[PDB]
């Protein structure tokens, strides 16, 4: 619990704002959402400002109408069906208070993805709960799926936005503008530049705990092996070392990872912009007012900035395009980047099919648009933050205390950019090896994926391909219950590769285990050892008479793990089938019994894309 600011509508005044947009964020796109809502309403004779809702106290919405024509949005993201960590208070307090916002004018961009269980459940509680409180709607909820192209989503929610609060505020709308400003540090001593921390300057070097997402635990890579046998994917197994942080963790927590860029990547993008990367700087807000002082930790040198702090893989977003489009000397690269920015016709097409399905990132965008050549300062400030990567702990605590284990896969494939794109914390993770030791600065999220509290509940997991990352944990827990002398229950796993002796991860310490009982039964589906396609969920259906017994009499609790798009659904349906055959019950039914089991913690899910 941080100590709020001062009123943030004080602020406002103070500053002579009458818009607020406030962010709920987890990986920084609610935060960017906001900032650029902030800035636009410049283009419109207003002035605004973003802000972390955590940092303040919204009941200081009530005061919102002392300022004339005055305005407050929401661009906030859900999370496993919740507000972001950051917007915790907030959706806390909407629900406790009682204040009345009479007079308040408020919009709501929800940021979230259709493949959940509860799409934008956040947005659409805030945009529903501030009309109950009294508050009036200036503008339709906007409901962002990043499931088909999120960007789209709110440069037409963005473009309709704008017009609607002109009109209701008897409003006009009316350039380049640079939120920071460079400033080279030739006489900089060495112990002030940042080098890649997070937090405070030497925060890596000099480790202080607690440990987190501020102030990462540098871990040390004790153990780095490839799991599969073939030479298409690679698949690895990582230890890190987290012995004297103090940090705690219990199996099905994630542990996240701040990974560096290519280094390769990272030379090129200056090399072509004929910047020099080493130059110490700092880029300051030109708003002496706002709390961030800069886009990322200074001062620091670009290399640093571009390795450590900042996204340059990623497909950039339309407002970051449309912005360097000055930059560009051709007229016709100029055009193109001017109209990624646009709500339908061609330059829509073109930016979904030329930058997002080619997955074309800066530099390629540098290359492909050789008349773009930005400054390097201008272009750090509009990259977006380099993102922590999240990973299900691989291991048990009770047995390995001192070390969180990772199961990934390398990314890397052919982009229809023409060349072979990396993934940024995967490609960092293969190359980190054991014993100048190798570290990985990291933290852990807890999480509510946890076996059960008693020892006799039964287990029934389900994870394919790397989605056994969190399972090897709870099988080393159960083994270690076991081997402790409690009374455990059924513990199955459902796991499934492509063929036995190809790809068939922790094969030696799942033989094990089963034999010495510690997993009740390890079933594999080997999708490619035969014409037809063998599945977890074909296993499911084969033993769907004891699995309904477990759920049904034994109170089992079931887990599922890994591909979030087709397993997880194939998965789920499997499990209505077996509910809706031995309840008895319609398919109606047996869907209500299984997201009932959802609700009352007995089917959990981790699963990503
Ligand atoms: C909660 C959670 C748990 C997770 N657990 C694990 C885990 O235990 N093990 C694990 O392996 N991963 C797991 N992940 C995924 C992990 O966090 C990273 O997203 C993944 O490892 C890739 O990160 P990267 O930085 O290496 O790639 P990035 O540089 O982040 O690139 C990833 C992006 O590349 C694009 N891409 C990937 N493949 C292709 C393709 N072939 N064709 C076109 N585009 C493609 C997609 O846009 C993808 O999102 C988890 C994610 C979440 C959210
Ligand atoms: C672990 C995880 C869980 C998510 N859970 C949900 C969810 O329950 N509902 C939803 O609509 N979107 C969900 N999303 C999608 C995010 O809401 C969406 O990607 C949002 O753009 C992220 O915004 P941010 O960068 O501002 O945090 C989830 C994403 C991740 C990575
Ligand atoms: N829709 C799905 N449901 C369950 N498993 C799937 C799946 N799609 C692919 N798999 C399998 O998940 C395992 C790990 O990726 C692979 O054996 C893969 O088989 P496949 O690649 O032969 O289709």
């Amino acid at each position: 619990p941080p100590v709020k600011e001062s009123s943030f509508v004080e602020k406002m005044k103070k500053t002579g704002r009458n818009i607020i947009v406030f962010y709920g964020s987890q990986t920084g796109t609610a935060e960017e959402f906001a900032n650029r809502l902030s800035k636009d309403a410049h283009r419109y004779g207003m002035r605004g400002m973003s802000a972390d809702p955590e940092e303040y106290d919204l009941a200081d919405l009530s005061s919102l109408p002392e300022i004339d024509k005055s305005l407050v949005v929401f661009c906030m993201a859900t999370y496993n069906g919740d507000p972001t960590d950051n917007a915790q208070d907030f959706y806390d307090w909407l629900q406790e208070t009682d204040v009345d916002l009479t007079g308040v004018k408020f919009a709501v961009f929800g940021l979230g993805n259709k493949t959940y269980e509860h799409f934008n459940a956040m947005g659409k509680y805030v945009d529903q709960r501030l009309e109950q409180l009294g508050a009036q709607r200036i503008f339709e909820l906007g409901l962002g799926d990043d499931d088909g192209n999120l960007e789209e989503d709110f440069i037409t929610w963005r473009e309709q936005f704008w017009p609607a609060v002109c009109e209701f505020f008897g409003v006009e709308a009316t350039s380049s503008i640079r939120q920071y400003e460079l400033v080279v540090h030739e006489d900089m001593d060495v112990a002030k530049v940042y080098t890649g921390e997070m937090g405070r300057l030497k925060s890596y070097e000099n480790q202080k705990p607690p440990f987190d997402a501020k102030n990462p635990f540098l871990a040390a890579v004790t153990a780095n092996r490839k799991l599969n046998q073939g030479t298409e994917r690679h698949l690895m197994h990582l230890e890190l070392d987290i012995s004297d942080s103090k940090i705690r963790y219990e199996s099905g927590d994630h542990v996240a990872v701040y990974p560096a860029n290519d280094s390769a990547l990272v030379n090129q993008i200056g090399e072509i912009l004929g910047a020099d990367l080493d130059v110490i700087m700092s880029l300051n807000n030109l708003d002496e007012e706002s709390n961030k002082k800069h886009p990322f930790p200074c001062p620091t040198t670009y290399r640093t900035a571009l390795t450590y702090y900042l996204d340059i893989t990623n497909p950039p977003r339309t407002n970051v395009l449309y912005e360097l489009a000055q930059y560009a000397s051709e007229p016709s690269e100029q055009e193109h980047l001017h109209k990624m920015a646009s709500s339908s016709g061609e330059g829509k097409e073109l930016y979904l099919s030329w930058v997002v399905e080619a997955r074309r990132h800066i530099l390629a965008i540098l290359q492909d648009y050789p008349s773009l050549r930005p400054p390097i300062d201008h272009l750090c400030e509009l990259l977006p933050r380099l993102q922590a990567r999240y990973y299900s702990i691989a291991s048990s605590s009770k047995v390995h205390p001192n070390s969180v284990h990772i199961c990934a896969v390398a990314v890397e494939y052919e982009a229809k950019s023409g060349r072979v794109n990396k993934g940024v914390a995967t490609s960092w993770l293969r190359a980190k090896e054991p014993a100048g030791r190798a570290l990985v600065p990291m933290f852990v999220r807890k999480s509510q994926f946890r076996l059960p509290f008693k020892s006799t509940t039964p287990v029934i997991m389900v994870g394919p391909g790397t989605g056994i990352a969190p399972f090897m944990g709870f099988i080393q827990e159960r083994a270690w219950l076991r081997e402790q002398g409690k009374e455990v229950g059924e513990t199955l796993l459902y796991y499934g590769c492509r063929r036995s002796d190809e790809d068939y991860l922790y094969r030696e310490e799942l033989a094990r285990f089963h034999k010495d009982g510690a997993l009740t039964q390890l079933n594999v589906a080997f999708s490619r050892e035969q014409a037809h396609k063998v599945y977890v969920q074909h296993l499911l259906k084969r033993d769907r008479e004891h699995l309904w017994k477990l759920i049904h009499e034994g109170g089992a609790h079931i887990y599922v793990c890994g591909d979030a798009r087709n397993m997880a659904k194939d998965v789920q349906n499997t499990f209505y089938d077996i509910v809706a055959e031995f309840g008895p019950m319609e398919h109606t039914q047996a869907v209500d019994y299984v997201k009932k089991l959802m609700t009352k913690g007995r089917y959990s899910l981790d699963v990503w894309s």
